[PDB]
């Protein structure tokens, strides 16, 4: 059977779910997936239902989207219920920290003000600022009231104890949980800052804007941002405290049945969604209100499939609702990520010449990597500037770049003898990348080439070519030389992988490749001892420059594609100034003062740079290299930035 056995929380929900079962069964094949109805006592219960194997999926809230991800139970989203409407699907909330203009402080200087909360115990009112402000709270921090009551010089915390902590209450006395309360509710804290009660209000991104129609009214406040600067109000996506989502289905993460699920719900919101006038409503029910899904619910999204629970929450979130429920308080060791078995063991000394400095942890991908620098299991790593922008778009940024002496230069290579290339009609010809998607062999030149045939479907311009990371079958990868699972991976065990390999693919059996200034003469005149490039000259190999012309190998200055972003070290935002400072020691200690080739760093590296005012992955790479990064993307296969720019699309 193709059966997904849907958990609900309550008998009306069991009802509707029921009629969910019937009404499926007029609709979709036999061949197609059909519904059970197991029913629980509560969301754990169903979240533990589901982990048990005794039912597939159910819809939870953030808070329970964590708990539903925490061992033993280990579920993850999988669909996402959207509002507002399908041309704009609205999947997230943020919660922000207002305040006025020039009042003159900070994040990290909220201790003594007044705070405006729409309610104890909600969410982008309450249980968000309190988690991120949780270590500076003073102890004792139990019960939580008191630690707050003696944080913040006098609140408003409708619903809070204003008895035995009156200061919970100074701004509306009584601690009204009502609206009979003017400063409750996400209108009724921002009113509390409005009107001068209070000097923050913990609401949502959307609050102000539904209580202030002017533009000029809205330019008198604020948002705290957790760099400790501010932004303006509609800035709200780079200046929040969480990015929260508001109704999610979870699902096992092994054994599923996530495809099942959507199939599911995505046929039943095709026949029975928003307006869609059938006896049976999917977003409604006579039976009462919200039932399974959110009434005010538009249709349904599908999760990214790379996504799991703590990058859909988010980092901020995630530190929120952690500190709440554990309660554990205190610059710490940087945690590296290396991808791979020789890459480790260079980290591992490099971890004890530290003296706990550096520690090390292990991933098989790098997008496996920067997902753990996101979500707190690793760093910091260095990174082709073709990974800075997916570690950029992921909320992460550059601290530190790799020197080499403005960064390396992007050239294309060709034999001397085949002296009909050019530059301006390379069509149907074979070309060699290191890998899809990194500065040097494809982010720049396929850049280039979008800009004159206006698509990034290049399997068609060329005829074959080897560019790791393409699709198995696509005709870029036919020339590479992995053998198994290997073939076309990017990775070591593809051999035309990289910047020599690249180049290598050229000597054997490309057209052109896609490489670096330094590749051709440091793997010719036998400097390269390998039988592929031991008795290669580098005078049989010219550059294909811009104007159309051609030009020996080692006057690159005048014949280059463009210039290339170095290689940086990306991190969390909240370490930066850690991961800076540990670094540099460690690097006038170890520096210019790996066992295979370039582990970590390329060992051509000479130090790390600072960046100064280009600490963002807009500012490091610069607006033409997005712009055409921004254009390969439409074809682009990386499942990490579907799931990234799922969350900022
Ligand atoms: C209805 C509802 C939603 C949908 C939603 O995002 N907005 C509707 C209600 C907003 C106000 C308020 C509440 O109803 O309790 N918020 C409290 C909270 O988050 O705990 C819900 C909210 O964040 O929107 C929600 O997102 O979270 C809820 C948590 C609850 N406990 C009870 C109800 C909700
Ligand atoms: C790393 C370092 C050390 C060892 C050490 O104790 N490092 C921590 C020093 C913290 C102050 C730091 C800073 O400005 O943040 N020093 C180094 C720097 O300027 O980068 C300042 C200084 O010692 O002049 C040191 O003793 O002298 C340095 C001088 C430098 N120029 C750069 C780095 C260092
Ligand atoms: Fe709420
Ligand atoms: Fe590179």
């Amino acid at each position: 059977d193709k059966t997904v056995r849907w958990c609900a929380v309550s008998e009306h929900e069991a009802t509707k779910c029921q009629s969910f079962r019937d009404h499926m069964k007029s609709v979709i094949p036999s061949d197609g997936p059909s519904v059970a109805c197991v029913k629980k006592a509560s969301y754990l219960d169903c979240i533990r239902a589901i982990a048990a194997n005794e039912a597939d999926a159910v819809t939870l809230d953030a808070g329970l989207v964590y708990d539903a991800y925490l061992a033993p139970n280990n579920l993850k989203p999988v669909v996402a219920e959207f509002y507002g409407s399908k041309e704009d699907p609205q999947t997230f909330y943020y919660a922000v920290a207002v305040v006025k203009k020039d009042s003159g402080f900070q994040m990290n200087q909220l201790r003594g003000k007044k705070s405006c909360h729409t309610g104890l115990g909600r969410s982008a009112g309450w249980n968000i600022p309190i988690g991120l402000l949780y270590c500076d709270l003073p102890e004792p921090r139990k019960p939580l009231e008191k630690a707050v009551a003696n944080f913040f010089s006098g609140s408003c915390a409708p619903c809070a104890d204003g008895t035995d902590f009156p200061q919970l209450c100074q701004l509306c006395p009584g601690c009204g949980c009502s609206t009979l309360n003017q400063y409750f509710g996400y209108s009724g804290a921002f009113k509390c800052l409005k009107d001068g009660a209070g000097d923050v209000a913990f609401v949502k991104h959307s609050t102000i804007f539904e209580n202030l129609a002017n533009k000029a009214d809205r330019d008198q406040y604020e948002l705290l941002c957790l760099d400790n600067t501010r932004k303006p109000v509609d800035e709200y996506k780079d200046c929040h405290l969480a990015q929260v989502p508001s109704h999610t289905v979870v699902a096992r993460s092994m054994g599923g049945k996530e495809d099942l699920i959507w199939e599911l719900l995505n046929q039943a919101q095709e026949h029975f969604g928003k307006d869609k006038s059938k006896e049976f409503q999917l977003f409604s029910s006579p039976h009462g209100k919200d039932l399974l899904f959110k009434d005010s619910a538009h249709g349904f999204l599908k999760v990214p499939p790379r996504m799991d629970a703590k990058m859909y929450l988010g980092y901020e979130y995630v530190t929120a609702i952690r500190n709440l429920r554990e309660g554990t308080c205190p610059c710490k060791p940087v945690k590296w990520c290396a991808l791979s078995h020789h890459e480790r063991l260079k980290c591992d000394e490099w971890s004890v010449n530290s003296v706990g400095k550096i520690e090390c942890v292990s991933a098989e991908t790098t997008e496996d990597c920067i997902a753990k620098i996101m979500n707190g299991e690793a760093d910091a790593m260095s990174l082709d500037g073709g990974f800075v922008y997916i570690a950029g778009k992921c909320g992460l940024v550059p601290v530190l770049a790799e020197n080499y002496n403005a960064g390396y230069f992007a050239i294309a290579v060709v034999k001397k003898s085949a002296s009909d290339l050019t530059w301006d009609n390379l069509k149907g010809k074979k070309s060699c990348h290191t890998a899809v998607g990194r500065t040097a062999g494809w982010n720049i030149p396929m850049g280039l080439l979008y800009n004159k045939i206006n698509h990034c479907r290049f399997d068609e311009f060329f005829s074959e070519g080897c560019a790791p990371g393409s699709k198995k079958d696509s005709s870029l990868c036919k020339l590479c030389m992995g053998s198994g699972l290997n073939l076309c991976e990017p990775n070591n065990k593809e051999g035309y992988y990289g910047y020599t390999g690249a180049f290598r693919c050229l000597v054997e059996k490309g057209d052109v490749a896609f490489v670096k200034h330094q590749t051709v003469p440091q793997n010719t005149g036998g400097k390269n001892p390998d039988p592929w490039a031991k008795n290669l000259n580098e005078k049989d190999y010219e550059l294909l420059c811009l104007d159309g012309t051609r030009k020996p190998v080692e006057e690159y200055a005048n014949c280059h594609l463009a210039r290339a972003p170095n290689h940086a070290v990306v991190t969390r935002k909240d370490k930066e100034a850690c991961v800076h400072k540990i670094l540099r020691q460690q690097q006038h200690l170890f520096g210019s003062n790996s066992e295979t080739k370039d582990l970590l760093f390329r060992d051509d590296t000479v130090c790390l740079a600072k960046l100064h005012d280009r600490n963002t992955y807009e500012k490091y790479l610069g607006e033409e290299y997005v712009k055409a990064v921004g254009n390969l993307r439409k074809c682009s296969t990386s499942s990490l930035l579907e799931a990234c720019t799922f969350r900022r699309p």
